[PDB]
């Protein structure tokens, strides 16, 4: 099975830099972009950038040139983050996402990196921003795209462990292994998710993700709680 294995916590001084790793497993390294996202604590996700493993192309974030730089090393099967020059707000989980084939864009995710350091783009408007359900109750889940983004939109569902796991691409399509009682859905701007069903396990953290246009980009978050 595909694994995207990340290297472990950075504890490190301001100034430092340092160089994260997302080894690769389960398939063929580079066939496909591989992504870096950073989820401050308690926050969203911001795309940091990406790199084509065949030809070391790669495109950044504005907002992280000169802070982050992404390598891979294709003997290796592993992709690098290096942060440079490391303040109190780079402090983060960074994660590493593979594309699978387009449209079925950030297919897999690494479990996250910790750093901590101690001595025009497209909005996503999420809502709610936290509902309260009981189990076997239906839900949705929406995304209001700032401008048009087709069907370029993803469902992302994190745990408390702060695992990521891609719930639903290309707007509708689900995801192998993912029970049916999750569908999206499209209705002019607005992007949905809906869950039928509720299930105990469901009670976590969901994003959307799109990636119609450079800087791929999140939506706030939903949390889900039982009621």
């Amino acid at each position: 099975q595909v694994q995207l294995q990340q290297s472990g916590l950075e504890l490190v001084k301001p100034g430092a830099s340092v160089k994260i790793s997302c080894k690769t497993s389960g398939y063929t390294f580079t066939e496909y972009t591989m992504h870096w996202v950073k989820q401050s604590h308690g926050k969203s996700l911001e795309w940091i950038g990406g790199i084509n493993p065949n030809n070391g192309g790669t495109s950044y974030n504005q907002k992280f040139k000169g802070k982050a730089i992404l390598t891979v090393d294709k003997s290796s099967s592993t992709a690098y983050l290096e942060l440079r020059s490391l303040t109190s707000e780079d402090s983060a989980v960074y994660y590493c996402a593979r594309d699978d084939r387009y449209p079925a864009w950030f297919a897999y995710w690494g479990q996250g990196t910790t750093v901590t350091v101690s001595s025009t783009d497209i909005q996503l408007t999420q809502s709610p921003s936290s509902l309260s359900a009981s189990l076997g109750e239906r839900v949705s889940i929406t995304c209001r795209a700032s401008q048009d983004i087709g069907s370029n939109l993803n469902w992302l569902q994190q745990k408390p462990d702060g695992t990521i796991k891609r719930l639903i691409y290309a707007t509708s399509s689900l995801d192998s292994g993912v029970p049916k009682r999750f569908s999206g859905s499209r209705s002019g701007s607005d992007y949905s998710l809906t869950i039928s069903s509720l299930e105990s396990e469901d009670f976590v953290d969901y994003y959307c993700l799109q990636y119609a246009s450079s800087p791929p980009t999140f939506g706030g978050g939903t949390k889900l709680e039982i009621k």
